[PDB]
């Protein structure tokens, strides 16, 4: 059978591209939204009519909580429901956002960017590791290249990033001897805020040493596509910086 | 008038060698803890028994909780209250313990300790610390191995990687407000209390330099370093006191 | 049509194994070799045979002296002479031996170490550079680079200015559309002269696995950085070790 | 009896604040120096007065060349002659100039690397050959904190400065069977060239998020004088920044 894939926060811009590449590569997909539905839906319509019952949707807040280890095994389970196997989970769900150390609640900013960028990836891992050959079973985390030159007030989200790293790295050695390899991708300026003026995302082109450009959502993909390929069967622990070489550059 | 510091676990061990050596250079300290009332309040007894009125207990939880906020400033403010300054903060307190991904304590709570006492009591005390407010510096106690991380410690690792991503964010961020923020990195220090000899010697075997664990002295000594008026140009820095033992290949 | 590729110390090996991947891409390549005379010619032939006129051996001594940039020129010259172009360098040949610290010369040795891992590869990069669509640079690098085997200080030295001529040629090389990466293997090929007990000892730190990388697993991560999937892709040096430098003393 | 210090390229800026700090912590100091004769014999000058019989000069060129090992071996040999005992030596000779990728180029190749890594690999060999529990032997390497994220056209001097991290790491676990202690200081922006415009120096000096200033040569040189120290006995292998903040900033 097709192998399937979780990607998580997968309705729009990097976790779609994803989603979609994976599928074009021969996965089945669980795309996981927490509030974007329709958008979900519109993916899984669309990739569902290149190849019938082979893209399902999930929905979960991926904030910490008391519930959260129950949602994450959810959504582990809902791959296996649908699909019979789960061999990739791309763990692309992130908050963003400043958060100034000098004056939502501190302690609400913190379930949110340290649970969506860490502690979700942490339990996500543990689900996917306990429900498990040609098997080509692997893990890839959306990191940050610029997690050693962080933006301005954003402590928490760089908190979150940092730690997400060494999930990566404490997971690549745990779980080695069940064959699972555990990778990240690390994009520099990729797609830029919704939110963000025209000019400030000017100003965050014009630093990209590779053709003054932010990465595509695509370009993002594409290093995911590697890492969950038989061509990086010996790759496990590696991050894999995607960002035109930005985080090179001096102040 | 004294500089004052507030050190994070300073009962025992590592926290107490800090606390000890910045009194002896001439702070008034906070001595923390959560569970060590005995040792705590021995502490701060020889403490004023050398200088009167230089030390003060403060007991809290560094769990994370909707309340750790409230915590957190609560120890800065116990320094401003007896010291009517605060110079310094240690974010030593630590939880240490295995969290293995493959199978008393849920998981939720073992997030709450070691992510809470890892990295978002330093981030809730380095606010803290930066609202109440000359030498002003934090130090972040760290982990050397954190790229060469202990299997099944996931939790434990990911919290220290998030300190040294505060130690990186607050420098920046505090460094127009002549806050220093750094860290000291031990490799293996004094081992646990609960761990037996043989294994214990295991670990002292791995270090390059004379085969043993760091004192609880070789800690502090780089902590006294980087509050110095010799580390007056130093943030964002994480010096590592290991022996060498980061170097060795498997 | 055909891109182009020069592969330093492509006789046996990974280089071999990197020369052979390109080929079947569809590159043209310079096989480039030191004294292995023999199985370059060998290489060549096979690589002919498969698809005339799209492969070519390149002899030169990469040891730094005087006249070493001339030969990293003539390198980077006989991949134009025999193709008209060249689209891709990696940066393989390597000397690699103890250098300890604690008693062939010294100086010797540091020709030798530094000159292969670190000063042919800056001289060959001028060289691509100054001779200019996909161009791309890639450096073999070392997994091992801050957990550094006992007593080999110069080779540890040359993999490290390998690590920072990638990131500045990276930074550099940026605005002419030319990419510069590493690969970085743990353990792959063993040395043909250690004992079958020491690489048993080495192959058993693995995590993933508990074997070294072949060197068709090392020519995948090259392939990789100089593909069209990469094009974003500057400055970065991917580490193909199977967990290996993640593994504490 | 006092321990003795080799300080290379000691006649100016911070090897000088370096060379005069060991002499007020009680060193016995070897001013090396390769041009500037006049103003290496004025500090010996001072320091002697200080304190007679506890300076001398040697003069050398760390140019990579055939000659090389033995000139390091000389240096070395210089303060055994002196002091009778080398207990300090801090690696601070250094070239620096761009070297565009688009003098020849193996000269440059001879001073860039030699100064920077070789020499300081050549007089770690012959330091360490002479020593083959008062005592605290240590190295000391003059690096760079902004060795990651690059000036444009200076590959030759940052390859040197990567080399001294990767010989400050092999030297730390060779060396410290012998209870020889290897470490860094990595400055930022310190002394400018006084030429340069004042114009330009503001141009560094407000990248620095603390105190928008260059560093001294004195705080470079105290954190030299603190890893030669009893305070730093079980500290090997590390390098200390000491730049300011300037690493973490972002282009
Ligand atoms: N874009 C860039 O330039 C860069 C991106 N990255 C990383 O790449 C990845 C993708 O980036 P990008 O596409 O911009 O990400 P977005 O900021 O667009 O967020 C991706 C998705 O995360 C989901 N998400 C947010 N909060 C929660 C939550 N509480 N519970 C569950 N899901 C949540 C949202 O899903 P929903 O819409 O369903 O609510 C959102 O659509 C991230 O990990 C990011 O940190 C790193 C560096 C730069
Ligand atoms: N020891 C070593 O070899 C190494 C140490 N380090 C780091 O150095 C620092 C000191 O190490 P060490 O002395 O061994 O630390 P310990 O493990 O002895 O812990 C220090 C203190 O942390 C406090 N602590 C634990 N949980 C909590 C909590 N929930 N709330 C508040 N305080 C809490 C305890 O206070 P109480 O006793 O009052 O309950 C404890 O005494 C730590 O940050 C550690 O990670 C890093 C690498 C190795
Ligand atoms: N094998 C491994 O486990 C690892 C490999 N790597 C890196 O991967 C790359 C390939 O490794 P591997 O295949 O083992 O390399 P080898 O040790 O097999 O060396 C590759 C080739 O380098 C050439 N070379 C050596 N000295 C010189 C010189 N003075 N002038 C010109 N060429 C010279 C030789 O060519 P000839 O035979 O023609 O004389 C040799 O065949 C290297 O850069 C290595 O450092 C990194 C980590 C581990
Ligand atoms: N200044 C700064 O901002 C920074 C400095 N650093 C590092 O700190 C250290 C000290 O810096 P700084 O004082 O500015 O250094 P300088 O550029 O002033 O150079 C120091 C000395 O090196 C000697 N030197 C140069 N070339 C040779 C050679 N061929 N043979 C022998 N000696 C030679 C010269 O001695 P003489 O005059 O006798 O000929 C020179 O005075 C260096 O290692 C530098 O890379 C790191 C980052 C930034
Ligand atoms: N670094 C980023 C950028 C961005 N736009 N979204 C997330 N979640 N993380
Ligand atoms: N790394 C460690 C060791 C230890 N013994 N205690 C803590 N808190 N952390
Ligand atoms: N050149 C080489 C050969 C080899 N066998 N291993 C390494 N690291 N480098
Ligand atoms: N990094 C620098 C700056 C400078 N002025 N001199 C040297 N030798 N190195």
């Amino acid at each position: 059978e097709a192998p399937a894939a979780v990607v998580t926060g997968a309705a729009k811009r990097i976790g779609r591209a994803i989603a979609v590449k994976l599928h074009q590569t021969g996965y089945r997909v669980v795309i996981h939204y927490h509030n974007s539905a329709e958008a979900a839906v519109s993916l899984a319509d669309e990739l569902n009519k290149e190849r019938s019952n082979t893209a399902v949707v999930c929905q979960a807040d991926l904030t910490n909580s008391n519930v959260l280890p129950a949602s994450c095994e959810e959504i582990i389970n809902s791959c296996f429901r649908a699909f019979g196997r789960c061999d990739v989970l791309v763990n692309n769900a992130s908050a963003f956002y400043p958060t100034p150390l000098v004056q939502k609640t501190v302690e609400t900013q913190v379930a949110e960017l340290i649970g969506t960028n860490a502690i979700a990836p942490f339990l996500l891992t543990m689900s996917f590791a306990q429900r498990q050959t040609s098997s080509n079973l692997s893990i890839v985390n959306l990191c940050d290249a610029m997690v050693d030159q962080p933006c301005m007030a954003f402590s928490l989200y760089n908190m979150g990033k940092h730690a997400l790293v060494g999930l990566t790295q404490s997971a690549a050695l745990e779980l080695a001897p069940y064959g699972i390899r555990v990778n990240g991708v690390a994009p520099g300026v990729s797609l830029l805020p919704v939110a963000m003026g025209e000019e400030e995302k000017d100003k965050w082109r014009r630093k990209v040493p590779l053709g003054r450009r932010e990465a595509s959502a695509e370009q993002i993909a594409d290093a995911v596509i590697f890492l969950v390929s038989g061509s990086a069967q010996y790759i496990t622990g590696s991050i894999i910086k995607v960002d035109g070489g930005l985080s090179l550059v001096h102040a």
